């Protein structure tokens, strides 16, 4: 009934008054940390020591500036994410004089700042999360080694930015839009500066802090037990983000107060999370939404802590070491300058080498995952690199994911929770009914990284003649569609319900069928009835794809446009006996796509090379844009996506009122495969392909059905009772001070 697990190996460690360090482990614990060091976690203070080297080799390309026009002038989470990195270091080698001398230089430079908020991001606390962390985290494990100056001033300084933090708590959107990436950063900032307040004696300030951080947090963690799937609505990079900080209040909150979330249900997912986006080689995931190639935090230090505090079993160490020895050291997926040591210091501390590296036991066999929250399905992730092992993925759900549509949408949590304005959904994409490409682990088809919110810079459909006027022209995309330079009045209502829909989703026999629904993310003026989109691996190099748009009747829509994108390489135009197409060059080949509609007519297709405009992180993309004429009522149009190894020789398609067959001849087998017009949950199939003798039939088994998932029970006294635990630790301090003046 409870989200605790009372055999987590997290003691409930009582406090006591001015006493150092305390926030991750005690002084009597730095030996056997030390030992760890030399012996078995080896390969990760190996990093820490990397790390450190790189700093002490160019320490004046490191140190924050003293002067605060330079200080302030650029992002610089930089200067505390390595600060934690550098302590932890020299707690492991407190024989290393320069680099204990380089850390008390590090914070008297970061002490020495008027404010650590960036120049022109004011109302931006994030930048200040960042600072105050990794600066209170030195604070606490270099405590013995400062002066009794620095002890004190460090001291105020860790108090002012922390009292800062609390006072923008009831002022930003942070505390109060739940399970956004913001809010876990900066309550967690404010949380650690409130234990090295009350660990010295500054109770009053400190209780207050403690008192909103864990009411907004907790409140958050009974919301997320709705996301059965293990997922993160803001996707695999973001996610990364919200759980470097939502593990540390998880460890933290367990280890000064007893508060337990450690047998929460969507923690016990959330291996699926990092296990089924990453790409085959371990350097890349799927990439939705505002991301980058793979993580922005970690994700190590998130893997080794899930397997030592929630699964035990060996699979968290083992993908945390497959990503580790794979990471890119230049070029694209290589970590940010400012991201990259960012939580050595806690892997190293939630490492437990006892659990030797066991993979799961279906490592190696391409895998089908659907993520029913998130509306992700996934294929063949997390496998070696090589020819025939392809990834596939494919995404239509409900914008913020089916827990928070659901909640807002059918008015739960009445007591928190009063609309959208309790949820921030400003790093999803307009991207339902997008997917995904990577035959033989090569990526073809591609997510365009963080960038604006187009419609087409995700692979997905714009129709033509569009009712409104809006920016791109008279074409017009999915209803989260943002100029970001005009929004428009009450548009939000027809935002706020955007969704998609995986209708069926199922391997068989080595072939995928994925079928997604996307009409609910177009506005419903344009009077479409089905943007139904088709996905058949016919083979681990040959995808075929086929859309369907059903218009209504009234509806004026005359054309549509899909893209498809890859980020790294630009297309290039070809056409085969009248079947225009398009191809990359890859080093182990060339990569193809040809199109048709159902009458055997192919359009030649627009190509572009786009940047990204001035603030985004990453260059561009390249994508094709392949239009196509409104058929009639109905329309069907067929991709099909062929690797180097494959030569076709025939691709021919041929349908009519009910049914589409598309006939696909290689040098060595023939597909076919035939789609029904209409829906088939209940009364006939959803398609069936014949390989070269088999028959395989997609029926009403690999439909998916939805559900409700019921609002948490006395979820109001969830809170409540957990806000009670952390009183009797404050008041023993107070004991323990008050013992000490009479003596
Ligand atoms: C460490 O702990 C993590 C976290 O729990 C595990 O992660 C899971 O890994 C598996 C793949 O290895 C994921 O897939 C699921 O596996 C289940 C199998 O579990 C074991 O027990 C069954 C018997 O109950 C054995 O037959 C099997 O060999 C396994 O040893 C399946 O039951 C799941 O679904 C199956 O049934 C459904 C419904 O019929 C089908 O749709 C599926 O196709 C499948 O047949 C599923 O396959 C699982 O999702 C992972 N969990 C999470 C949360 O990520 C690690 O595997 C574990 N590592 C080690 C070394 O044990
Ligand atoms: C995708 O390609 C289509 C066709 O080339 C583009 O549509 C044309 O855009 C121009 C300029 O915006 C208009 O003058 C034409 O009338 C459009 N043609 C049709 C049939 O509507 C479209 O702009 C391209 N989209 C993207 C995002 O590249
Ligand atoms: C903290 O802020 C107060 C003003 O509220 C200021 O007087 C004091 O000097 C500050 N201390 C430090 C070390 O920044
Ligand atoms: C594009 O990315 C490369 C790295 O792959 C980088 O060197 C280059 O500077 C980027 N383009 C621009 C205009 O900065
Ligand atoms: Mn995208």
């Amino acid at each position: 009934i409870t989200d605790e697990n009372p055999e987590v190996m997290i003691p409930f460690t009582n406090a006591n008054y001015d006493s150092h360090p305390m926030l991750y482990f005690s002084r009597a614990e730095v030996a056997e940390l030390q030992l760890r060091a030399a012996s078995s976690h080896e390969h990760i203070a190996a990093r820490l020591t990397e790390a450190v080297h790189t700093m002490l080799s160019s320490p004046l390309e490191y140190l924050p500036p003293w002067d605060p026009k330079d200080y302030s002038a650029r992002w610089n989470e930089i200067f505390g994410n390595n600060l934690g990195a550098l302590a932890m270091f020299c707690v492991l080698y407190p024989e290393n004089i320069e680099a204990r001398d380089m850390a008390k230089d590090y914070m008297e430079r970061m002490a020495a700042q008027p404010s650590w908020l960036v120049k022109d991001a004011p109302w931006d606390e994030v930048p200040l999360a960042h600072s105050l962390v990794g600066f209170a985290t030195a604070y606490d494990f270099l405590y013995n080694y400062l002066s009794k100056t620095q002890q004190e001033k460090f001291l105020e300084v860790i108090a002012n930015a922390s009292g800062y933090m609390y006072e923008t708590s009831y002022r930003r959107g942070w505390g109060f839009q739940y399970l956004h990436n913001h809010q876990p950063t900066n309550c967690m900032a404010l949380l650690t500066g409130s234990l090295v307040l009350m660990n010295q004696g500054y109770l009053q300030e400190a209780y207050l802090w403690t008192k909103q951080v864990l009411t907004i947090m907790e409140k958050s963690l009974v919301l997320l037990r709705e996301v059965t799937d293990g997922s993160l609505y803001e996707g695999v990079a973001y996610g990364s983000y919200t759980t470097r900080s939502l593990f540390q209040y998880m460890f933290l909150v367990q280890r000064h107060f007893n508060i337990n979330h450690f047998g929460h249900p969507w923690l016990k997912q959330h291996f699926a999370f990092m296990y089924r986006t990453i790409l085959p080689g371990f350097q890349r995931t799927v990439a939705i939404a505002d991301s980058n190639y793979n993580w922005f935090y970690g994700p190590e230090s998130q893997l080794v802590f899930l397997d030592k505090f929630v699964m035990r079993n060996g699979s968290g160490n083992w993908l945390a070491d497959q990503i580790r020895r794979n990471r890119v050291v230049e070029g694209p997926g290589t970590p940010s300058k400012g991201q990259r040591w960012c939580t050595l210091h806690t892997e190293f501390l939630w490492y437990d080498g006892s659990l030797k590296s066991v993979p799961p036991p279906d490592f190696g066999t391409p895998t089908l995952h659907y993520f029913e929250d998130w509306g992700v399905v996934t294929y063949g992730s997390a496998l070696p690199a090589e020819i025939n092992r392809s990834f596939l993925s494919f995404k239509s759900g409900k914008l913020g994911g089916r827990a928070i549509y659901d909640i807002v949408h059918r008015n739960k949590y009445k007591d928190w929770i009063k609309g959208w304005r309790n949820f921030n959904a400003g790093h999803e994409h307009p991207d339902q009914n997008s997917f995904t490409f990577a035959p033989n682990g090569v990526p073809f088809i591609t997510e365009a990284l963080y960038g604006p919110k187009y419609t087409f810079f995700n692979n997905v459909l714009m129709f033509s003649p569009a009712v409104s006027k809006s920016c791109f022209s008279p074409w017009v995309g999915q209803v989260t569609e943002d100029c970001s330079s005009k929004w428009s009045k009450y548009k939000h209502d027809l935002a706020a319900s955007c969704q998609g829909r995986v209708v069926a989703a199922e391997e068989k026999n080595g072939v995928v069928f994925i079928r997604g629904e996307g009409v609910g993310a177009y506005n419903p003026q344009l009077n479409l009835k089905n943007v139904q989109r088709n996905l058949i691996l016919l083979h681990p190099q040959l995808l075929l794809l086929v859309d369907q748009i059903h218009l209504g009747e009234e509806s004026p829509l005359e054309t549509a446009a899909s893209f498809f994108h890859n980020v790294d390489v630009p297309f290039e135009e070809t056409v085969v006996d009248g079947v225009h197409g398009a191809f990359i060059r890859q080093r182990d080949g060339l990569y193809k796509m040809y199109w048709m509609d159902d009458t055997g007519y192919s359009e030649k297709a627009t190509f572009a090379s786009v940047t990204y405009p001035r603030g985004y992180p990453y260059n561009g993309t390249n994508y094709v844009n392949v239009t196509m004429h409104l058929r009639s009522p109905i329309t069907r149009a067929a991709y099909l996506f062929i690797g180097p190894s494959i030569d076709v020789q025939s691709f021919t398609v041929h349908g009519d009122s009910q049914q589409l067959d598309v006939f696909i001849a290689t040098s060595k087998h023939a597909y076919a495969t035939y789609l029904w017009t209409g829906e088939a949950t209940g009364q006939s199939a959803f398609a069936q392909v014949i390989a070269d003798r088999h028959k395989i039939l997609f029926d009403r088994n690999s439909a998916i059905k939805s559900s409700i998932v019921p609002e948490v029970k006395d979820y109001a006294a969830i809170v409540e009772q957990n806000l009670q635990h952390f009183k009797p630790v404050f008041q023993l301090l107070e004991k323990q001070i008050l013992s000490r003046v009479r003596n």
